[PDB]
RNA sequence: UCCAGUAGGAACACUAUACUACUGGAUAAUCAAAGACAAAUCUGCCCGAAGGGCUUGAGAACAUACCCAUUGCACUCCGGGUAUGCAGAGGUGGCAGCCUCCGGUGGGUUAAAACCCAACGUUCUCAACAAUAGUGA
RNA sequence: UCCAGUAGGAACACUAUACUACUGGAUAAUCAAAGACAAAUCUGCCCGAAGGGCUUGAGAACAUACCCAUUGCACUCCGGGUAUGCAGAGGUGGCAGCCUCCGGUGGGUUAAAACCCAACGUUCUCAACAAUAGUGA
């Protein structure tokens, strides 16, 4: 079921961090407001993005048109993260 | 570059068997009109491309547009106006 | 191995020497390129018995490149491997800030430069070395 | 090396030798597994002087899988490597249909099946070979 934050992968492992940052915030900033964006680049978690929306609706309209979008000539894989992320836990 | 009843499309998953990629073609462009053949090769020259030739000029153009960049078997299409017309065109009008 | 130019020459300061590096040369050792400790000596908080490193090395981390693995649901950084790092500087120790210099970017301005703006720049631990001569207080 | 079972034994057809392959065995050579030329002798067009290959080997092409190359504008076809291919068959030459049989795959049916439907299946060139005997027509 639909939640604030999205769980990307399939991303272009060879992108640093900081990049690969600000590039999803420029394509999902159209979709609404967005509190954060965690990337890492560990042994698990690269390749992997979670993006995090103040509203729950934002990440559903993120989720539907933007699924399958040549990122870094990469189609996204766009998923809804199974648990809440502590920034909305501990707020609401 | 101007419209062209046939569209060139390459970055094709070259990995791809020729019965498939013919089929898996016409599937998802078949919504954008009358598809008169597709023509693609396997060759050292012709591989990871593919030719749609549509009946009407007008279909290509919607194709080309809402298709560009499509997930194509993991691969970004770039789809551009074939800078010629195909035989089966020319010798038809 | 020598010679010169330049920078450095390491716990106060200058000079000379040893010596290190860069560049070019062959006893007459060319001519030259090149280059940041220049100015000034800041505010706050904190620690110490005492605040001042243009040395070298060994670890560690980090950054950048490729290579091998990895399709991985997290919210504390954190797979392995080769190569590279030798530009950042002054303001007396640490953190924060501010100022100035240097550098290569990105803007603004110009006919073009200046001039301005902004962000950014390898750090920690350990170990060795920090010499001699002269002068200065 | 022998023995058996099975298939084959290559230019009409049987059969028996030689011989080839698969499987299992040791002079008594086990028991067994396994397996497609069964039915039928089709329709066009074209070629010939005469239409009938379950043989072997090599090469080439092609498929599949992997590896290096390649972002590439075509409309007969096509870069290299490397490993597999030893199942397709009958309907008298070539081509095109069609029919049936094998095979596995996909789909439908059925409680399962049987059985239906569908698309599929290594080709070409060269070289060698296509033997004895018997009975046939
Ligand atoms: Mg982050
Ligand atoms: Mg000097
Ligand atoms: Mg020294
Ligand atoms: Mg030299
Ligand atoms: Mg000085
Ligand atoms: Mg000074
Ligand atoms: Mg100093
Ligand atoms: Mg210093
Ligand atoms: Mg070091
Ligand atoms: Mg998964
Ligand atoms: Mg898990
Ligand atoms: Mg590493
Ligand atoms: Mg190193
Ligand atoms: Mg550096
Ligand atoms: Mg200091
Ligand atoms: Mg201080
Ligand atoms: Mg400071
Ligand atoms: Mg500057
Ligand atoms: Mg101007
Ligand atoms: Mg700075
Ligand atoms: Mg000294
Ligand atoms: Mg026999
Ligand atoms: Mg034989
Ligand atoms: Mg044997
Ligand atoms: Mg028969
Ligand atoms: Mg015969
Ligand atoms: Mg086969
Ligand atoms: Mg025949
Ligand atoms: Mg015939
Ligand atoms: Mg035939
Ligand atoms: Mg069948
Ligand atoms: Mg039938
Ligand atoms: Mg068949
Ligand atoms: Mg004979």
């Amino acid at each position: 079921r639909p939640n604030h934050t999205i769980y990307i992968n399939n991303l272009n492992e060879k992108i640093k961090k900081d990049e690969l940052k600000k590039s999803l915030h420029a394509i999902f900033s159209r979709f609404g407001q967005i509190l954060d964006i965690l990337v890492s680049r560990s042994l698990k978690m690269r390749g992997q993005a979670f993006v995090i929306f103040k509203e729950v609706s934002s990440a559903t309209n993120a989720l539907r048109s933007m699924q399958g979008f040549p990122f870094y000539d990469k189609p996204m894989r766009i998923q809804y993260a199974k648990t809440d992320s502590d920034i909305i836990a501990k707020m609401k």
